């Protein structure tokens, strides 16, 4: 598929910044309950639009490695995410959407 833009965002949920993190050693595991975002610091939020590509998992993974970039700029030691789809028709105008939780040790 043809490259496409990845927008992020990081939405904390408090004032005060904290040092930066390498990204390459913040641990990524699934997010697949609603307990698993407790005691999470902020929430990182990536989209990537559809446009030509088939390969959704690639589209899931552009937008993963961007949410750890940006966690890991805000402090993150680990991030839990999923990767999210339009419920109505996926077209070439359509996002793919990532949602992270961010977590300190
Ligand atoms: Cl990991």
């Amino acid at each position: 598929g043809s490259h496409m833009e990845t927008k992020g965002v990081y939405l904390p949920k408090y004032s005060a910044e904290l040092p930066p993190t390498d990204p390459s050693q913040v641990r990524v595991y699934n997010l697949q309950y609603q307990s698993d975002t407790q005691g999470n610091i902020g929430q990182v939020r990536t989209s990537t639009h559809v446009s030509n590509e088939k390969d959704f998992q690639k589209l899931c993974d552009k937008n993963l490695k961007e949410a750890i970039k940006l966690a890991a700029q805000h402090g993150a030691h680990e991030i839990k995410y999923i990767c999210l789809y339009p419920e109505g028709q996926i077209n070439e105008l359509s996002s793919v959407q990532l949602r992270g939780y961010a977590f300190r040790d």
